[PDB]
């Protein structure tokens, strides 16, 4: 998160760390059992950290519980990053208290001008690199859909959303990916990117949580 806070510890409590010997990347706890994250984020041998502030330091509040399987949407593609979801099951269900706790999934999409927090362990600076050990957060609004395609001609599909600041300077960026957006106690949004970060002109592209809930919800029921 470039030009974010310092959160405070646990006070995201729905917020992940995926780890694979080290973190790569966020997360959002939906119910005890499953983790939504990005498409992009797949890989094997993931362990979920749930409670962590300081990533590099044991505080009190982590439950670290490996995956027993991810699911990757059907239809994602990794050129476009059109359907940039995917599901991760842990192997044990998550023991939930005020720290941990899951995020609710939207009933309705958002509109543009929507105030939105976005979060995560992912890189402080726009040119060169920063990695916070604490988490870090960004208030930020949703994009109209005519500024998001006006910004990447092209690119934009109706499984996308724009949401930052035109003007630069606050965005996610590189190892945020995966993480939440939360609008209204919602989880309207998947950190899944942008051209750098954090520049003018280049707002943040979310995955558009709404068009999901469908799938998350069949896929979890049988899984
Ligand atoms: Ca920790």
């Amino acid at each position: 998160i470039v030009g974010g806070y310092t959160c405070g510890a646990n006070t995201v409590p729905y917020q992940v760390s995926l780890n694979s010997g080290y973190h790569f990347c966020g997360g959002s706890l939906i119910n005890s059992q499953w983790v939504v994250s990005a498409a992009h984020c797949y890989k094997s041998g993931i362990q979920v950290r749930l409670g962590e502030d300081n990533i590099n330091v044991v505080e009190g509040n982590e439950q670290f519980i490996s995956a027993s399987k991810s699911i990757v949407h059907p239809s994602y593609n990794s050129n476009t990053l059109n359907n940039d979801i995917m599901l991760i099951k842990l192997k044990s269900a998550a023991s939930l208290n005020s720290r941990v706790a899951s995020i609710s999934l939207p009933t309705s999409c958002a509109s543009a001008g929507t105030q939105c927090l976005i979060s995560g362990w992912g890189n402080t600076k726009s040119s060169g690199t920063s990695y916070p050990d604490v988490l870090k957060c960004l208030k930020a609004p949703i994009l109209s859909d005519s500024s998001c395609k006006s910004a990447y001609p092209g690119q934009i599909t109706s499984n996308m959303f724009c949401a930052g600041y035109l003007e630069g300077g606050k965005d996610s960026c590189q190892g945020d990916s995966g993480g939440p957006v939360v609008c209204s106690g919602k989880l309207q949004g998947i950190v899944s990117w942008g051209s750098g970060c954090a520049q003018k002109n280049k707002p943040g592209v979310y995955t558009k949580v709404c068009n999901y809930v469908s799938w998350i919800k069949q896929t979890i029921a049988s899984n």
